């Protein structure tokens, strides 16, 4: 009896005519993508030049302070200190200091609408060399007269101190550039592209037209080394009513530029895609989009380092490797992609593949950029990647559909030999199959208990001698008490009914057989016992292929520098200050109460 | 000879019955994850609103001048000048400049303790009308009356000056909201929404109470133009002792919000993962994680705006698209993610799936963003990638596990024909194979050295004329010196003792076999050479797979502005004035040295 | 005739010898690579210390008040009020303030060289106990003795008010720490570790030694509380013009460090790739690369604190998990990776595998750290995923490589059935194909017109009755005339001229038979029809495999907050008011009118 009983048993019938079957067809394997074509080529890219134009000027004027004091018996106290800072007159700067390196100890100058004199010492008018400032770490220089306050003498009226003082200092104008201001905290209501020459009188000021002047041919005489004219300029000279600067008057244009560079990429491949370019930089590890056209730097605000500063650097490049390898193609090409990013690129091709297409790529305003450049270099790794595990699990399905398409010619043999089983394969489930004709003939099998089969003990035959089975006999019924059927048992659990499987008697006849969950055996024809697989060292026909999925991450906010961090950085506070010092008054002072007698 | 004898050779007899094998049953093919369930919505994020509560105010106050003058002759010099800026009292804003646009000539305001009063011109009283102030580029409005300086007549007193000015400006409020600012760059010690109504009385202020005022149904004559009463308003009146300031008093609940709208989520797909959330919009590329429970807008301080935009966003929303094809599920859910973010979602159900658990979804805080939303991008990312990947493997497994069981099927019917080899390749090793029942007997094979072998020349059989052999005759020894046993050779190096392989002579008989590294060859029976493989065109059985592992690629530190770009960006550097400020004195001037006589 | 017409007629004869071909070998399958070893191990993460060196200090000054009046009729205003901020000297600060928390109602100093002295009320010296500030919300410390300002009494001279202030405040000093600021928005220009001991005189100072002083064994003693003595200190006391603050002279190596502590990682894998190292924490989702040699903290500016934090952060961190799994390797190592960021690295080892490579690690400077740490996480990210992918991609080559080989087993076999079919496929093309010897004699097929092809209705043999035909036969011409040929049809549309595929009649004969782009029929060895494969339900002998490949995406600019965002977040804007303070001049007054008479 069926002692290993984890299996079910059928019986398989030569299957009738119907129903008839055909095996499908070679399927049409895909196909590798041309690809894409990538154009070699060097950029530069610009961006938003969020740096004030900067530039250098000198003050000129005198550190006036009038001073009242009181005097007593034993001891003396200020009564009120008048302190002022006034301009050093236009001529005084270009007869006195400039030639001499010298200055007046008088100033005279226009305050709260009168001519206000104010004398050194209370002195008549003495011309007084400059000298170079004190100690000052980090600081630009300076120059200057008095060096002493002067104050009344002994009693029981007034001084006025006179230091004519210059510095030189940083200028920072931004756009419009319409004004600027100084290291010192003053502000210039004057565009610094203020003058004559180049219709500059077209810029902005603020001031009457007397105030500001402009020397021609002007050869400055540095102090201290008292060297001069080592170059001419054409100085700008304003008289604002607390002092007097001037600076070299400079072209607007040529000088600045909304935009800054910011990447010399050596290698930036263009390709198309949807309507866009692709222009990625390995080297940085970035992507940008930009449309199908270029854009003209007319549209540009004062963008005039652009184009200068992109043909320099390109050419530059091209002579370091393209020069023997590659060759240029058109003019500067100039695309705009998201991000406010605007991008420089000149093509590349070898003289291997020795261009109309790089033709026909044709108020103000300017140019916003985002301070993050990571949704790029984001675009460049997905792309990179999935354009990758595309292209390569593309040749997967190919050589699967190949493959799938070659092991036909196998199935096709196969079946010739075991079709009861090759079908059975086929269908996935258990079923009788014949030949017929080109097609195959099958019909379902029938599923059987193995607790109603056993095996007879003998694979010989009594009634025919010399002759054995080559299959041992069997017995069985569908039902629990179903009628018993004389069939013979054929491979894989199959009660083949015609007991026709026969072979003569053979000397050391060792045989197993497939049993249920195991397999009988048996010794010269005679049985022997019944096992399970286990005891049979099995081998494997499986090519072994041990694979992994992607485990899970978690990218947690992270932050080099929180944005606390930063408005702690800044040494002073404008608001920490302001508000503590508005509010000294009230802390250490009362504003409400009033006295009188 | 073997005169080929890059290879080994092998004899294999009837392999005994032990050792006996099997074949591995087929395995169990994995499944596919039943997927991710999605939740279609829309969503809106809110961030943490780091931008002051900004409104505009009116300042009203009369910059007097008090100058004393010395005179001499044919000069006059300034002795001392004494600028303030006095508040304008209540009265005379609501009686004097609100209707008819006019301010007096006189201020009247304690100041040190005392009522000091001031007259323009030192002359009685005279109310006068004020007037635009005058060039003024990207600056809010401003009136005054007074223009010139008073300075006392020519002689050898005193002279008081009072420009009454007033000034539109904007002002800044930030949280707690306690106090505020202006552009002036003046601080003011209330709260913007300080008063009496809503009892705002309960809000901050630094001054007595009778110093503010609040005027109701107040309507506003705004000056040049001349009209009034547009809209009536309950306006603020502070007088603080430089000035005073009024402004529209507004609630304050809805005026403000700690949190600000950030993004408009079209798709914000919900799905849970591992006891959180997933909020991954597309459009954007980025991922959110929340618990599983939403968030009370109860626990936030003052975010009123939040729950009023997010609905007026959804609505709005939901009326482009979804009003046709979804419907509505629900009252609107907040959840907040990691970096600080706060997430308002809808859920969203097409009719075509026409709840419960979007129910029990259920001092004062206030919450703090990341200004890096990057570490959601890149889960966004990370998580789309590694899903896709993973599906797909998954897939390969499979279809893989599955060939290797149909595979199988070949492998049975193939053993039959030639169980010497298909079993030596099952064993990965040259073995002797045979079917002993339904299982294989099998035993090693034995190496031959390939110089110990050679072949006969004869195809022939001398002995048995019209018959001759299928397979050339061959002998060999296995050791040095061995042995010489007569075998014929069989298939793949094979030395097949039993010399049965035999076939009747025939015409034009051609035949190559494999022979070491090549093969041999003869004509109609009788030896004529070897050669190698090389001559025979190879052709192949294999479907090619050509694959290409991806590269490495290094990702550079890159930013589009280092924050030193920045610390210059601005225009004016407080602590670079301050500085320098500071430190004028020491380089213009000695603090040591004391005089006296 | 051949109904079904959309397919190719081929005739194969006997292959004659020429040419012969065999199979490709079995390739060498590729090796998995031995791996990546990772040194599992502790790190912390320094960054450029972008922070102010924070500490506290003391002001002490007085603020003086010279007032003067002028008396009218019924009015009084002020003619000039003087207001100053002297120091409070050092005697006064040690002898009366600290010990008894009482103050001089008189101050003496100099300003513009001269001694002058107030007296507060102009009365005779009374020394004045302090008294804490007013109301005083988010504000330091801070008391003085006045609190109403002295006015001259009622007539028809000058009135001085003294109030000594202190205040306890904020210090904030910077690198080079050469000098410091308050909170106050005061400058001190020397630097804060400035004194005696530890030859801080070598320090920076701006001002005379006689200014500075430094007391020791200094108990202070807390005002209000009263309480004194809590701890003694080495005072720091320098005397500005304006004030005289003191602060607790303290070290200044071990108080600074040019770098601060960032991230703790309790796991950061170390390994070698390319002549550098890889520290990937993915805990935090982040993959540093240095240079295989450390950096020694002696190149370091003031880096002291780097060194101490890393010791206790560390062996704080392996008495957590560590102590009892794993086990220390050595002394502390540090290496810099791209981006300015110091590393921290101590290595582990677990009992399980119980070092040499560990040692042979190994003016002044300072490091400069991105503020953006994405291009690390990106790389993070790549490598983990790439790393992934090709670990995973290769199995695949491997286990199909090693699939083709076993597959190769089949096709030998194979061939012996249906060389001409199994040949062909092996072709790509239709041949005649024959087994000679061990190789294949082969030689290509002949396309047949289907429109020249018809069938003959009887399978059986009038002259040969009892037998049959196993094969219908068929008559056909290459040409459109060609001669007519007596051959039978063959498997797959060959046309074998030899009729010699026979069998004897039988009973209940079905068969099907390929016929063009259909099948033909017949019954009892009599014609029936021609069908299409349609009828026939088929069935696959294919493995299925549906792959996807990952869609494209968009990145766009995405930020939290735009940079103008933040410059707004400044409740104040230094530049706006000085912009409109400067300019309060231009809209409000005329500056180049004169007025004399
Ligand atoms: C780059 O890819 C394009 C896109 O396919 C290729 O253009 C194809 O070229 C082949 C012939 O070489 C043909 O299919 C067509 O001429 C093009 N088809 C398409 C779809 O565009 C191109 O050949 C590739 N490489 C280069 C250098 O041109
Ligand atoms: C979404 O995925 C879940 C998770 O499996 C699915 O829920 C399963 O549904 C199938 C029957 O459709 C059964 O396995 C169980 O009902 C669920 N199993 C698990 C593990 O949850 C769900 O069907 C999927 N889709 C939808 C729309 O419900
Ligand atoms: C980590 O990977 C390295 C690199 O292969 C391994 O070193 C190899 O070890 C095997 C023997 O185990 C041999 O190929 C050589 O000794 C090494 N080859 C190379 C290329 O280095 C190492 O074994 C791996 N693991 C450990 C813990 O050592
Ligand atoms: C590019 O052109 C398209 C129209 O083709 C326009 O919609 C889009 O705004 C342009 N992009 C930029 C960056 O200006
Ligand atoms: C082209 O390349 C070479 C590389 O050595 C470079 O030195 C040179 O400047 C370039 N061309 C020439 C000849 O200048
Ligand atoms: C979410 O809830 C968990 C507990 O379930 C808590 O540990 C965690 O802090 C919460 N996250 C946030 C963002 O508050
Ligand atoms: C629904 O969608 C349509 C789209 O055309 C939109 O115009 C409409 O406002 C929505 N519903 C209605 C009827 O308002
Ligand atoms: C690391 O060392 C290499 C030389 O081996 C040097 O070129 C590079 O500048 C160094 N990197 C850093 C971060 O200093
Ligand atoms: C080692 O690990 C344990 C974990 O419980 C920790 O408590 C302990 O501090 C460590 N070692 C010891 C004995 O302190």
């Amino acid at each position: 009896k069926a002692e290993n009983t984890d299996a079910n048993f059928y019986v398989c019938p030569p299957p009738t005519g119907a129903t008839v079957v055909q095996f499908e067809q070679p399927r049409r394997c895909p196909t590798r993508p041309e690809g894409q074509n990538y154009t070699e080529g060097i950029a530069v890219v610009f961006k938003e030049n969020i740096a004030p134009y900067k530039f250098k000027a000198t003050m000129y004027y005198k550190d006036v302070t009038v001073s009242q004091v009181w005097f007593g018996h034993r001891s003396s106290q200020f009564m009120g200190i008048f302190e002022d800072r006034a301009p050093v007159p236009f001529e005084e700067v270009i007869d006195k200091i400039n030639a001499k390196g010298v200055c007046r100890s008088t100033a005279k100058y226009v305050r709260n609408n009168l001519e206000t004199t104010a004398f050194h010492r209370d002195d008549h008018e003495t011309d007084m060399e400059l000298k170079p400032a004190n100690a000052a770490t980090r600081t630009s220089r300076g120059w200057h007269t008095t060096d002493l306050k002067y104050n009344p003498s002994r009693v029981e009226r007034y001084g006025t101190t006179v230091n004519c003082i210059v510095e030189e200092v940083d200028a920072r104008s931004v756009y419009p550039y319409d004004e600027f201001v100084l290291a010192t905290g003053d502000f210039v209501y004057m565009s610094p592209f203020y003058g004559y020459r180049e219709g500059s009188h077209t810029e902005h000021t603020s001031y009457a037209a007397d105030r500001f002047k402009q020397v021609d041919g002007f050869y400055a005489r540095d102090l201290t080394t008292k060297a001069r004219a080592t170059a001419p300029t054409t100085r700008n000279l304003l008289t604002t009513p607390k002092f007097t600067v001037a600076w070299d008057w400079v072209p607007k244009r040529p000088s600045v530029c909304t935009m800054t560079k910011w990447q010399e990429v050596d290698e930036m491949l263009r390709s198309e895609y949807g309507g866009s370019f692709r222009f990625s930089s390995d080297a940085i590890s970035t992507t940008f989009t930009t449309n199908l056209t270029e854009y003209p730097l007319s549209r540009v605000d004062l963008g005039d380092c652009i184009g200068k500063d992109a043909r320099d650097a390109m050419d530059r490049i091209f002579a370091r490797r393209y020069n023997a390898t590659h060759i240029k193609v058109g003019q500067p090409q100039y695309y705009l992609a998201n991000g406010g990013f605007l991008i420089a690129y000149q093509p590349l091709l070898s003289n291997t593949l020795a261009h109309l297409r790089e033709q026909s790529r044709k108020s103000v305003e300017r140019i916003k950029t985002t301070s993050s450049i990571e949704f790029a270099r984001l675009q460049f790794t997905y792309n990179h990647i999935q354009r990758h595990v595309n292209d390569m699990l593309g040749r997967v399905a190919i050589a699967w559909c190949e493959l799938q398409n070659h092991e036909l010619t196998l199935w096709n043999e196969a079946r010739k030999l075991n079709p009861n089983a090759i079908a059975s394969v086929t269908v996935g489930r258990r079923v009788s199959a014949r030949m017929l004709g080109d097609v195959m003939a099958v019909s379902t099998c029938v599923p059987v208990a193995a607790d109603n089969v056993i095996v007879q003990n003998s694979m010989r035959i009594s009634s025919r001698p010399g002759a054995c089975y080559s299959r041992p006999l069997v017995s069985f019924r569908y039902e629990d008490q179903g009628p018993l059927v004389e069939g013979q048992l054929g491979e894989n659990n199959e009660l083949r009914l015609t007991r026709d499987a026969i072979e003569p008697c053979t000397v050391g006849h060792r045989r197993y057989f497939t049993f249920g969950g195991g397999y009988v055996y048996f010794e010269e024809y005679a049985y022997s016992h019944q096992l399970s697989r286990a005891d049979i060292t099995t081998v494997s026909t499986f090519i072994d292929l041990n694979i992994t999925m992607l485990e899970d991450h978690e990218f947690v906010p992270l932050e080099v520098y929180t944005r606390h961090e930063i408005k702690d950085s800044g040494l002073l506070d404008y608001t920490e200050v302001q508000r503590r010092n508005q509010l000294h008054d009230l802390r250490f002072a009362d504003i409400d109460t009033v006295i009188h007698a």
